[PDB]
RNA sequence: AGGUAUGUCUAACUUCUCUUAUUUACAAACAAAAUCAA
């Protein structure tokens, strides 16, 4: 569960840490220096991190820094769709555009009970800091998801591309987020999802 | 030769409740079984 990381003792006088918080004191137990909470096992440590308590102390420490100045029934065939990445350009910079194609009424003929069928594909930017394997990380992914088909990701080394500035005139139908409404199109008649 | 006089030149701002559950460690040289004319 430790994912092979080495947490140095508090007295070893600090290699960069994943979270520079959880330590081991003079004794063998694990502690959160901010929260000042002792934890028996790494599982308890992860409960602490996933707990609201630790988070509140993180926000308090950030304030100190500024001062110092449906999920169940989800069908899953895990089928990799076909993406068509292509370097785009407009004006005045460079942006990316993806063309994802979906089934041709091949298997979607057995499921038509208006169960989120009206819901279009959704995209989100995920940090690689969390993976099923947790080995390497440090870059973002433009994940795209649809109920039956399997998720898809696209690595984005560049810190920022096509991140525009008030493209439209501030109209508020949040849909899912500014990203989706701002720059996505869902040709539902042909089943083609464009993203740029 | 000496002395005097005159002139000219040259130098010098401090003292992290409750609740009900789950997770995980730990303590007590804690106790370990059988036999019974016990
Ligand atoms: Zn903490």
């Amino acid at each position: 569960l430790s994912k092979g990381e080495n947490v140095p003792y508090t007295f070893q006088d600090e290699q960069v840490r994943s979270n520079p918080y959880i330590y081991k004191n003079h004794s063998g137990k694990l502690v959160c220096k901010l929260c000042n909470t002792m934890h028996m096992s790494w599982s308890s440590v992860e409960r602490h991190l996933g707990g609201k308590k630790h988070g509140l102390n993180v926000l308090r420490r950030g304030i100190s820094i500024e001062k110092s100045s449906x999920x169940x029934x989800x069908x899953x065939x895990x089928x990799x769709x076909x993406x068509x990445x292509x370097x785009x350009x407009x004006x005045g910079s460079v942006g990316l555009a993806i063309q994802v194609n979906y089934s041709s009424e091949v298997k979607e003929n057995s499921v038509d009970s208006d169960d989120k069928a009206k819901v279009p594909p959704l995209i989100r930017i995920v940090s690689g800091l969390e993976l099923s394997d947790t080995k390497q990380k440090g870059k973002k992914f433009l994940v795209i998801a649809y109920e039956p088909f399997e998720n898809i990701a696209i690595e984005l080394p560049p810190n920022e591309i096509l991140f525009s500035e008030n493209n439209d005139m501030d109209n508020n139908n949040d849909g899912v987020d500014e990203l989706n409404k701002k720059c996505t199109f869902w040709d539902a008649i042909s089943k083609l999802y464009y993203v740029q």
